[PDB]
């Protein structure tokens, strides 16, 4: 009865008035390529690590379940195309959202929305969160506090999951495509910090071929990151 | 996304756009109690006897799982709970509907809507299929046809799921309830006649404390139907 007009990202979905994470029962659970695992509130809704995600009623929070036929190589772009819809979507609703390397969207530095991929099997689990109408943690926003009213939420899905769908069969066909509207999206040419063992700062230059954060130290070093936590505003 | 707040038609909502029927996804997979299934067309959508219900999108096609914890006696009134919900339903959106005995809904004397009961055992399959803005057959009628402009087809099942939901839980409580709702909204004081051999005809009075129809003959003879692969008509 949604009447999605998707190719692939859509074909189905299940919903879910309540749920622990999204993710993870998209990970353990058989379902084809394409199909949408969405609830209106998360119990046990994860980050990186061991991170919760707030997901209380009013966002969207879901899962895409994918079976890229694309070299091991580019599999980390999942990432991207998540956030990058996030960022296209926003942009359909005026809100003119920034990406965080790895996996985050900001809006005047503000986090709006979270990405989190993991590969169970040949299997990927695309994970996308976004505030919409929710209350959310003193840091964070929503589109409800950037636009000052009530957001249709179907409305959002709706589109997300357009552009998702979009995003993903040219990615299938033209996988280096992303890189440059992430490139073009993404928050660079200023110092941030890369916190855990061994930590550092530099300017946060681009993004290479493999999605590899390039920074430059002061040194003149120059440094990839593959993964880690992006800090913008650390002093 | 949805923001269902039924407690339990509802709780889960599996969505195709496409499906061979949503009676018999739901029941051949593991699914829990309450779980909606819902296509926006189905290739090989069936009434009783395998007869090819045609269901093209635009229309509402959707299965409910359901585990009633009532004595076995009552099961055969799953049926009337689906073909109450819809007529409510079109109340809502003022259309008249009335019930054709056991498993129809006509407007006017044209089909707009159908219910298939499916169940081995503890779990049992409510389907319902109704025309809201699909092109339909000769002898049916829509929801568009009879208002004069499309219909939004999540509205429809937004109150269809929020009438079971409410009905079902009734049910669950005091089983004899939903006799009464189908009186007051069955089609009565006509002739009826069951074909076949062995047919007769007469006057279609009301249906008694177990669902059954009854019928008086032109003789005075009171004829007592239950509902299986009877073939029954309006004179
Ligand atoms: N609702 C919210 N809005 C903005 N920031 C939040 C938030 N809830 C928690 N945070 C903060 O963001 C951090 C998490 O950041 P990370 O970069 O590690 O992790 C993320 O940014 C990924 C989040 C992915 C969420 C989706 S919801 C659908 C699916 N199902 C799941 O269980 N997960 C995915 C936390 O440590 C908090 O400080
Ligand atoms: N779309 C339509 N609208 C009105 N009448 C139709 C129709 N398609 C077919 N018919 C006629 O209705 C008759 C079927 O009548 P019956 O009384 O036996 O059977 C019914 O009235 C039950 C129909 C149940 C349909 C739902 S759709 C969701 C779920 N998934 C399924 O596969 N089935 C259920 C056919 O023999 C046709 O003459």
């Amino acid at each position: 009865m949604l009447g999605l007009k998707t190719s692939i990202i859509g074909r189905r979905v299940i919903y879910f008035q309540e749920i622990t994470s999204t993710n993870e029962f998209a990970k353990t659970s058989y379902l084809e390529e394409g199909t949408v695992i969405v609830a209106d509130k998360q119990t046990m809704g994860h980050g990186r690590l061991n991170r919760k995600w707030e997901s209380p009623e009013g966002g969207l929070w879901l899962s895409i379940v994918l079976s890229p036929k694309v070299p091991q190589k580019d599999l980390p772009k999942i990432v991207f195309l998540g956030a990058v819809g996030v960022v296209e979507t926003l942009k359909e609703f005026s809100i003119d959202g920034r990406i965080k390397w790895p996996n985050a969207v900001l809006v005047n530095y503000k986090k709006i929305a979270g990405v989190l991929v993991e590969g169970k099997g040949d299997k990927i689990v695309l994970g996308i969160g976004l505030n919409v109408n929710n209350k959310v943690p003193n840091g964070a926003t929503s589109m409800k506090l950037e636009l000052g009213s009530e957001v249709p939420l179907l409305s959002v899905f709706r589109s997300l999951i357009t552009n998702l769908d979009r995003l993903y069969l040219n990615f299938l066909k033209n996988p280096m495509d992303i890189l440059n509207l992430v490139r073009d999206n993404m928050i660079l040419g200023v110092r941030v910090k890369i916190l855990g063992d061994g930590s550092f700062e530099g300017i946060a230059e681009d993004i290479d071929d493999f999605g590899r954060l390039i920074i430059r130290l002061d040194s003149g070093e120059v440094k990839k990151v593959i993964y880690g936590d992006v800090s913008l505003r650390f002093l």
